[PDB]
């Protein structure tokens, strides 16, 4: 039965770790991929990793230059959540360098984004048959989020970017049934910048918490109904989501120019005027990872918070991150469950190796109790295939 | 339930890409079968890929002379589509130097050939049991498609072929039910010759696309309906879809023995009057692949064409190629999709190498927008086993 | 249907061989994770492995310092037993440096504990969703059985302990249902120590054998019924069952003191005034193993017995213990079978080796003729990865 | 639903090859577990390989020492046929080093002996519980078939040996239901000798071919009914049977003194009067394998024969060889297929390795064309383990 998607978020007041693979540590020995930007999504039965594979093994030759971004070789695959990532474990979606996917309940929508980058095509597969395809309409790598797309109510929805990634660029929504495209809008959003968003569903509606990679230290984001009637903003709070960044002082509403070139894919969890914020403990580069309650952080300036559990050490590397839910037909209870993954990136371009990939771990929102500690990678640098 | 077999191919206008398994590439550290002519093929419920191996892994000492085409050690396995071909992730089918493989609806059938030069038995495999034989008749080299027998209303049909590769050989027609030859005919087709073909159903009937080795430079092909009443001839644009082959130039309605000796496996989709042609980039070496849009060269000789999509670069490995289809069954659609593989082949006899294998990418026709690229084997040479 | 848990232990006469993994003489090449504290449940459909991995494989460098007990890196995983612990075949369950498990017949509960030593996070899981979590209530390294709980009438129960391993501390009793606590309590014990409790049914109520790290060379034991009220004590026998211990004499019913300090986790049944005692060869190290019935031994502290079966030779290692039920539901019997599980302990500190990890062996009670034997690791150390 | 086992074997005129593993190749790089003894059986849904581990892996250190024959390290697995037999394809079903094995239609049922030569225990399975125990009766060496049990109408039926290998000893029948024995029965069979029997179905009753190693170069054979009532005799053929033997010549209804000391475990298919004979081309090692139909070679002493396939060169590797049977159940058929498997022995003693392991092929009998060839292991020895 198609996911309803229409309950709110569950109170959380701390975060429980759920899982972690220990990729880089294993694939030191274990036949292990490559890969970059995973990201987790449940149907109602199980939890998947999904993953961007670079068509190469850790601790091998062709593991070489895998710092590069989009290539032929790299594919869409996914294993089932804490597992590593393996040829021998692992499913094949598509052929991407850029992805999304979600289960609608039903069945496994996956977009998988490949060709050159003047002319990129999305190919949206629904339980693994080609049901549609999107090109490029900007001709300047096509890309969307990098994590799971959101259902409701038998609709699953994403967003993509097309254009300059220092720049005002074009963003579209897209309304996709049965991995058919049956409705798509494009933002009105002048001096706004998208990036890999993370969208979860809220009550029959869509929230997305993005990657402003132009000029916003902040995070912007924006929330649609299943018409695609949206808003748009950025998180106004002083506790700056994004990296780089400066350090935490009064927050804008719009994009906070000040170390807003560059950027990292996050996300956040609106609850009222108060959000989650998940963020690098670094302001300069990708170390550390911590969970941060600020109650007026939506939509106040101001650089308080109530809560503050850590997740990755300071000097520890961390990544990309992003949302995940798991709705009631899930877990049994009557609310969407709010989770989150962090990728820990290992090797370029801060390390002195020929590759570059990274291993996860994950948290669930819960309202008992909870505790603060570092989960970093644990992997030594550099491997034998790097000497 | 069985395929009915009975709608015609959906109207396609581009070729969306559908997998990829980066074989080669992972097999330089991975336990990764050392295969050769790999195929796909769907039941109503997943698309597998089908391989030769030649009992071996990559980068060990056993992959040594393995240019060799037939052998006891040869074995027909499958594993999911866009997967590596893995002994850990590979279930076995027959043993065989050479196969075909495809679904009823019902249970997979699979043919393997294997014996001596002189007396070759095909094995048909229904659900995996033995169901039935068939010897040499010609007592030279018994042969067949090396991709997906077509299924059509509770029948499959293959094509055979016994004899001289580089003169006349004999060719016949089997009707197949519950793995149970019911039929055959043998083709009267002097002059012709036949090769490794790619058959698919359309409209209750099958039309098979093959490979003249003899005097052909363009491709011979069969039809049939399913009381095995056939047709012959040779697709007759002047765009030549063999390899090697001269210069796009007139065609004709017979084998054009320019260029004409050799050849390699391939394929090619008929719609009235006009044709879907895969090939080479290179008239000389398996180099690159495109697909060609002729509205009119099933039947004409002109060297015209109306749509051109790169698959394959000019300067990059290719080889091997057929189609496979997806049926309503699988799809949902309202008609027969047609796909396509290719095979990337590496080593000998074009590379320094001992041994010989290739990895895979595919295909499915869209009407949506796609895009032409290079998806090629991505692989350095030599490897560490040809030091 | 949930497991009634209402039939008593099945007489038993001796102990029938059940797995062997050979997992240390596996990993010498295969892909095999370093572990420790394995340990068994069964599902009515199957019985499963369980174990702590180190996020590490034999044979790699990041298997260096196993020693350690507790670390970010440690995971709770699963595979079918008597299977190797492999990346390629192992279910990921918790995040854990200590963790229980346990199938109430509709569904796996499993408890995995990680965090800082001064605030542990207990994480319960249902069917991998996360349904509960128990904060440290004493800040001094809380853990649990490593070994599995034990359920009745739709109720797991486990115990929990918090505080010093080397004086008093606190141990609390949980009643679980779906995964979430329903009823604790906390055990009025002065003078006791618990630590890494072997829980079983019996006729409705659940009994502990446990390891007294404090001052007790003999075992003590909790058992309490589903509403959590409960019996302490120790057993009698005059045949020490922990490790290191004193030789064989008359025993007592409080711990006793001599050779009292430390231990290692181990089991026993008991039925009537008698008890089934598995353990060490060895008084002073973990080696070998062997299972001693005292028909007397529950309740009076005499030093004789009645039968001795040898499980593992003097001279070889060995290590943790723990029992394993087999229920109605699951053999047909009219009656809880009693099983146990072996660690075979290799590396350090006993071994040259940078790395520490175990192999396992189980039995299952029988009333049919069984034999003695020794089935030991039968690896050799050291590895390549140690030189 | 149970097997009814009351059909008579299938005619047949030849063998058509069912699956290769080829596992020593593949285990030069891959991880392969070091077996011996492997042997085939079915369930209604599917084949599978049965096999005995030595706890180690090809090309690694542990698999030295190999040759030797029971050892607590052995253990009974099985994978999915034509498969390599691999820790990460692997089920566990015992701890043997001897074993046995049948599907009743409903579960499996296996067979392990393990512990000392002097008091070995079988313990047996089904459905992986255990069931039933079985001591030595001896006290020298409890070991049995090394192949499929024989399963009729809810039965299964093995037969076991106990005493000395080289002189008269002890054998018994047994009829075992649900993996529990409800009847046996000690062979009169004075100046008999029988080891590794090869037992079929057909008809209501159990016919096992099996191994003389005492005094006889022809094959023993023992049919009994459901209840047990038996018959013995040798096979009358002068196409003798086991390896070693003498030339062909005038047989005997008794054992053939002449070469008739030592042996190897085969197997034979009585049809009226005439056999169906596998075994060595060589009579004084383990080389080649053929398929040799006698008329009346069951109850004649003539050295003439109708039909002869060749199956492994006279100069290449074979071993041991059983028979295994797909019933009606599986195919369909109003009879029971006879199908048969051989091992293909490599290393010690014959060549300069410090390891000894198996690979496997497997025919099926057919009626329709087949043809004689050679399938041998095509590993090239020594391993780099043994330089
Ligand atoms: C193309 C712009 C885009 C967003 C800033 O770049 C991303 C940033 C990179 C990064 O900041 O780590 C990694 C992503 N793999 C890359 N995405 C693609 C499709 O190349
Ligand atoms: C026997 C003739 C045949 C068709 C020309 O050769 C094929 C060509 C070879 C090739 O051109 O690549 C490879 C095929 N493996 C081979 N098929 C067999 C059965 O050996
Ligand atoms: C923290 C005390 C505890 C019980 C004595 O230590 C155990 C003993 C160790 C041992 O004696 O082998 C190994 C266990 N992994 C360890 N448990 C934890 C959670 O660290
Ligand atoms: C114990 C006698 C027995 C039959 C002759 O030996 C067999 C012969 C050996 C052989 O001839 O190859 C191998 C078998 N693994 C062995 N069986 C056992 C249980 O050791
Ligand atoms: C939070 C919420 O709206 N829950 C609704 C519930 O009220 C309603 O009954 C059901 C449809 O019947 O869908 C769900
Ligand atoms: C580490 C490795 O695989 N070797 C090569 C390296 O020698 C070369 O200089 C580089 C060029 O791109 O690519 C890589
Ligand atoms: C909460 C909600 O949106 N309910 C919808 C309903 O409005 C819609 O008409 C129907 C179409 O299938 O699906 C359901
Ligand atoms: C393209 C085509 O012939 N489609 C047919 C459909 O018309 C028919 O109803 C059905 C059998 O009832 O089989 C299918
Ligand atoms: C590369 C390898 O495996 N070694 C051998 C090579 O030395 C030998 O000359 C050749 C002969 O066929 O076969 C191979
Ligand atoms: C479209 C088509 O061929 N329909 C066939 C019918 O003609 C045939 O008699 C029957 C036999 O099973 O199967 C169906
Ligand atoms: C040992 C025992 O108490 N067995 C009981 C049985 O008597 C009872 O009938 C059943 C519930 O009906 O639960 C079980
Ligand atoms: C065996 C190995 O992996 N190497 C290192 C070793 O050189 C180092 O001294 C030690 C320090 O903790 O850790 C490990
Ligand atoms: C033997 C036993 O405890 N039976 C229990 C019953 O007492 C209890 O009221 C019920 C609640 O679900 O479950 C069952
Ligand atoms: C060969 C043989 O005996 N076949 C029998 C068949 O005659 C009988 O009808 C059935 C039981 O009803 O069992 C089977
Ligand atoms: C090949 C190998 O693993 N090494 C040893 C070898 O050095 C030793 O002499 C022998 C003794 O049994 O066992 C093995
Ligand atoms: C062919 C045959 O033996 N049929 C048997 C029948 O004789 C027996 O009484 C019954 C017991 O379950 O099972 C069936
Ligand atoms: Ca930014
Ligand atoms: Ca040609
Ligand atoms: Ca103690
Ligand atoms: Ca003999």
């Amino acid at each position: 039965v198609k996911l309803a998607g229409n309950s709110s978020l569950c109170p959380v007041s701390g975060w429980a770790i759920y899982s972690k693979d220990n990729s880089i540590r294993i694939g030191s020995k274990g036949d292990v991929f490559v890969i970059r930007e995973p990201f987790i999504s449940c149907s109602p039965l199980e939890c998947r990793t999904f993953f961007l594979t670079q068509g190469a093994l850790l601790n091998d030759k062709h593991s070489n230059g895998t710092i590069k971004d989009r290539s032929p070789y790299r594919t869409l695959m996914s294993c089932p959540i804490g597992e590593v990532p393996s040829p021998y474990n692992s499913r094949f979606e598509s052929v991407a360098w850029s992805a999304s996917a979600c289960h609608d309940g039903i069945n496994w929508l996956t977009i998988g984004i490949s060709g050159p980058d003047n002319g990129a095509v999305a190919v949206l597969k629904y339980n693994g048959i080609i049901t549609d395809t999107i090109k490029s309409w900007r001709n300047n790598r096509l890309r969307t989020q990098e994590s799971e797309c959101a259902c409701v109510n038998g609709s699953c929805f994403t967003v993509m970017t097309d254009g300059p990634s220092d720049g005002q660029a074009s963003y579209k929504i897209f309304r996709i049934e049965k991995g058919k495209i049956v409705k798509s809008v494009e933002m009105n959003a002048p001096n706004y910048h998208y990036e890999e968003c993370s969208c979860y569903p809220d009550s029959s509606e869509i929230t997305c918490v993005c990657r402003d990679n132009w000029h916003g230290s902040n995070r912007p984001w924006v929330s649609f109904n299943q018409n695609l009637e949206y808003q748009i903003g950025y998180i106004c709070s002083g506790i700056f989501g994004d990296n780089p960044r400066p350090n935490d002082k009064t927050g804008s509403c719009g994009p906070v120019s000040s170390n807003g070139a560059n950027g990292v894919k996050g996300f956040s969890f609106k609850y009222g005027n108060g959000v989650w914020i998940g963020r690098t403990k670094s302001i300069s580069s990708r170390n550390g990872f911590e969970m941060i309650w600020d109650p007026n952080g939506w939509t106040g300036t101001d650089n308080d918070f109530s809560i503050k559990q850590d997740i990755v050490g300071i000097n520890e590397w961390s990544g990309y991150s992003g949302s995940f839910v798991q709705h009631p037909e899930l877990t049994g209870l009557d609310c969407i469950r709010p989770c989150f993954w962090v990728e820990l990136i290992r090797g370029r371009p801060k390390e002195n190796t020929i590759w570059t990939s990274g291993s996860s771990i994950s948290f669930c929102g819960v309202n008992s109790d909870t505790v603060g500690w570092s989960w970093p990678d644990g992997a030594e640098l550099p491997f034998t295939i790097d000497k």
